[PDB]
C-alpha cells in the first residue's frame, strides 16, 4: 500500500489525524489546510483508489460498488502504518466512509469530523437529500455525452463561485483527469448510495461541518446527521458557499478545523 495511495505522514504535533478526500480530486484539496496542521498535529493524507493520481489499471468496479471497499482501504493504510488511535478529517464521501470504516474499528478513531458529508442524496419519504433520480439520470448521460463539457459546468458548482476561479480551475482539472470509464461508475454509486442504516451505529463523536450553501448537501442534512449518527454530535455551520470550501474559502474553514481538532 501507501505508494498505491500516494500515502503521506506530515507534521510534528502530538496527535494524529487522517484527512480524506472526496469525489474529484485528491489530498491536494488539503493543500491550504496542511500548512496550518503541521505545528499542531501529525498529518496522514492518502488519496482514494479510482482518483487521478492514483493507478487504476485493474480497477475492482465489484470492490468499490459500495463505500465498504473505500473503508477497507482506509484501514489498511491506517493498519500498515500501524495506527492504533487517530483523528479522522473527512471530506464529502470520505466523511461517510470514516464513519463506515469506525464501524469496524471504532477504537482507531477518537473524533471523526465530516465536511460537506452526506449519507444520501437522492429525495425519499421524509428526507430531504438534494436529488432526484432523474436528475442523477441528466447528470450520468451528461458525462457519458462529453465527459469535458460536463466537467466545465460541474465543477463550477459544485465549489460555487466564479468558472474562473481558482478553486474551480483546481477541481475541474482533477476531477477531469479521472478515467471516464470510472468517474462515471464512481459518480452512480456516491450519487445513488444510502447509507442511513449505518448511521445509528456509528459511536464516535462526529463533529458535522457543514456549509450553509452546499449544492450537493442541503443544510437540513447536518442536522439529519446529528439526530441519526449513535454517538455524541455537533453541528456547526460554515459562513461560506461551496462544496470543498477549505480549498476555496480555507481562511473561515481552517480556523473552524482546528477549533475541532482541539476541542
Amino acid at each position: 500500500l501507501l505508494d498505491a495511495h500516494n500515502v503521506r505522514v506530515v507534521g510534528m504535533g502530538s496527535e494524529l489525524v487522517v484527512l480524506g478526500h472526496g469525489f474529484g480530486t485528491d489530498q491536494s484539496v488539503w493543500k491550504h489546510v496542511i500548512p496550518h496542521l503541521v505545528d499542531d498535529y501529525r498529518v496522514i493524507l492518502f488519496d482514494n483508489m479510482g482518483a487521478g493520481t492514483t493507478d487504476p489499471e485493474f480497477f475492482s468496479f465489484s470492490r468499490y460498488s459500495t463505500l465498504h471497499g473505500y473503508a477497507d482501504d482506509l484501514l489498511s493504510i491506517l493498519e500498515e502504518l500501524e495506527v492504533e488511535s487517530c483523528i479522522y478529517v473527512g471530506h464529502s464521501v470520505a466523511g461517510m466512509v470514516g464513519c463506515l470504516a469506525s464501524l469496524e474499528r471504532p477504537e482507531i478513531f477518537t473524533k471523526i469530523i465530516t465536511l460537506s458529508a452526506s449519507p444520501r442524496y437522492l429525495n425519499d419519504r421524509d428526507y430531504f437529500g438534494g436529488f432526484e433520480q432523474d436528475d442523477l439520470n441528466q447528470l450520468f448521460e451528461a458525462m457519458q455525452s462529453n465527459f469535458k463539457a460536463w466537467v466545465s459546468g460541474f465543477a463550477p458548482l459544485a465549489v460555487g463561485a466564479d468558472i474562473d476561479s481558482m478553486a474551480v480551475q483546481e477541481f475541474g482539472r482533477t476531477l477531469f483527469n479521472i478515467r471516464p470509464d470510472i468517474a462515471f461508475s464512481v459518480a452512480k454509486t456516491i450519487f445513488q448510495s444510502d447509507l442511513r442504516i449505518m448511521l445509528p451505529k456509528v459511536t464516535v463523536p462526529c463533529h458535522i461541518l457543514q456549509s450553509s450553501k452546499d449544492l450537493a448537501v442541503p443544510l437540513v442534512v447536518a442536522d439529519y446527521l446529528h439526530h441519526a449518527l449513535g454517538g455524541p454530535t455537533i453541528v456547526e455551520v460554515l459562513p461560506t458557499e461551496g462544496h470543498l470550501p477549505q480549498l476555496s474559502s480555507p481562511d473561515i474553514i481552517i480556523p473552524v478545523l482546528k477549533r475541532h481538532l482541539a476541542g
